[PDB]
C-alpha cells in the first residue's frame, strides 16, 4: 500500500 491503501494501513504505516 502506498497513497491508495498505505493511508488505510498509514494507522500502521
Amino acid at each position: 500500500a502506498l497513497w491508495k491503501t498505505l493511508l488505510k494501513k498509514v494507522l500502521k504505516a
